[PDB]
């Protein structure tokens, strides 16, 4: 089993969640939360240190390629790099610390990848303006990209604009596992559209810059993971037909297409829920398009027909029109209560081939998260996550399939390297090829590190 020549092989991580706030001027939403409710993190572990890639940035990069890995990505923190949000203006040392971590990739001969907005909106600016509601707050955010275009745009070539813009409209206002966790419907739509919106604006101010800084390819980190139907029934289909619309294709649509999905549009006016737009906003998404993508996946989605219509809703929710449904005999990761299905790289592979133009996409995120790793220590103190190793294997090869049968992917990327710190529950699970004790800071490469160094370094399982 061979990859294409330049496969990317790596993992991923974000600034949020490798640092440590050390030194970082502002607080982002998730730094404001854990120090107000500390007691909401699993074991009271916030990002304060998380894995220390503040300081040991330089020599992960070097443990990494000599672990096999060509490229490398993370994301800039807006709260970081800038001082004033307003103006967009530099923060010496933030920015300093990016030039490292770029410098270091290059340095150890590994592509750096960039992510632009992990979850990590500045709480000053949700407290101003209501955050992601608010398009000034998009032209704040579209101005703090410009800064990075121009300050490492010659050296990275590869610019993502947003992790997983529904998990933020989800987390925020919808099902509360971000701050503010609220919930509420109409919000929540709005900001759908403004991640979006940003999103062409932000490839639009890329693609502007002097021909040395506009050289690379940007785009944006989405889902396309099915909602597989309980049954071929029509009532079921109808579920995973709107869970897919809302979950998957109104961003993908957006970026790839230059539209909003009508059917979509649609439901939401019916509900009295659609965003205000502008047609001048609806063009500059016609105008800017992903050159290519990153598609996380760590689960399936299986949906049904509710069991339940109500009349009247508190708030409005993707969820009325399906209900989860979990399959008999399916495989699990018990510490995280998700179905292991492997088969839907291949499905993944497929949509991007038939309708989304076969543009070029790659595995951003592959994982599986444990809890106990200790008790896998063989009498050498090395974790022997052999369960990893069959899990990424399995997916890998799937996405073989998915590329001999024509898919545009040239890429894998396994979250994550080192054990980072997981969002409200820390480091409950890890998900690292290479362990970090978070006390010490020492990391230490499990079997899968070296696993996956074999398939790297030889591009083929």
């Amino acid at each position: 089993l061979a990859f294409p020549k330049e496969f990317w092989w790596g993992g991923a991580t974000s600034g949020p969640q490798s640092e440590g706030r050390f030194a970082k001027q502002h607080r982002n939403l998730f730094d404001y939360w854990y120090e107000e409710e500390p007691d909401l993190f699993y074991d009271y572990v916030g990002p304060d240190t998380a894995s220390d890639a503040y300081h040991q940035i330089e020599s992960d990069l070097t443990l990494l390629a000599s672990l096999g890995h060509n490229s490398y990505r993370t994301s800039i923190q807006w709260t970081r790099l800038i001082d004033d949000f307003e103006q967009a203006t530099i923060n010496p040392d933030g920015l300093a610390y990016y030039n490292r971590v770029i410098d270091a990739c290059l340095a150890n001969g590994i592509r750096p990848v960039i992510n632009l907005h992990h979850f990590d909106l500045p709480i000053a600016l949700y407290q101003a303006y209501g955050g992601w509601e608010s398009k000034h707050v998009v032209d704040l955010f579209v101005a703090f990209s410009k800064v990075c275009f121009e300050q490492f745009g010659d050296r990275v070539k590869d610019w993502f604009v947003h992790n997983e813009p529904m998990v933020v409209v989800e987390g925020s206002y919808l099902m509360q596992f971000h701050y503010p966790a609220i919930v509420d419907g109409k919000k929540a739509v709005q900001v759908a559209y403004n991640l979006a919106l940003a999103t062409a604006k932000v490839i639009q101010a890329y693609r502007r810059g002097p021909a040395e800084l506009s050289d690379g390819r940007i785009g944006t980190i989405l889902n396309l993971t099915p909602a597989y139907p309980a049954s071929q029934s029509e009532a079921d289909m109808a579920a995973a037909h709107f869970a897919e619309l809302w979950n998957n294709d109104l961003f993908m649509e957006a970026a790839v297409h230059g539209k909003f999905p009508e059917e979509l549009v649609a439901v939401l006016k019916k509900d009295g829920v659609l965003w205000q737009s502008t047609p001048e906003e609806l063009a500059l998404i016609a105008e800017n398009r992903v050159d290519y993508l990153g598609l996380n996946f760590y689960h399936p989605k299986r949906v049904k027909a509710p069991d339940a219509i109500p009349v009247i809703s508190p708030s409005w929710s993707p969820e009325w029109y399906y209900d989860p449904y979990l399959m008999p005999g399916r495989r699990m990761n018990v510490d995280k209560g998700w179905e292991i299905y492997p088969e839907a790289v291949y499905d993944i592979a497929i949509k991007m081939r038939d309708h989304y133009d076969n543009i070029p996409w790659f595995l951003s995120e592959n994982g599986v998260g444990i809890s106990g790793e200790d008790r896998y220590r063989d009498e050498t103190g090395q974790i022997q996550d052999d369960y990893r190793i069959q899990f990424l294997k399995e997916h890998l090869t799937y996405l073989h399939k998915g590329i001999e049968a024509g898919s545009n992917c040239f890429g894998y990327h396994v979250w994550t390297p080192i054990d980072g710190w997981s969002w409200l529950n820390a480091y409950k699970n890890r998900y690292g090829l290479v362990e970090n004790n978070i006390h010490t800071q020492v990391r230490r490469p499990k079997a899968s590190a070296y696993w996956f160094k074999k398939v790297a370094t030889h591009n083929r399982l």
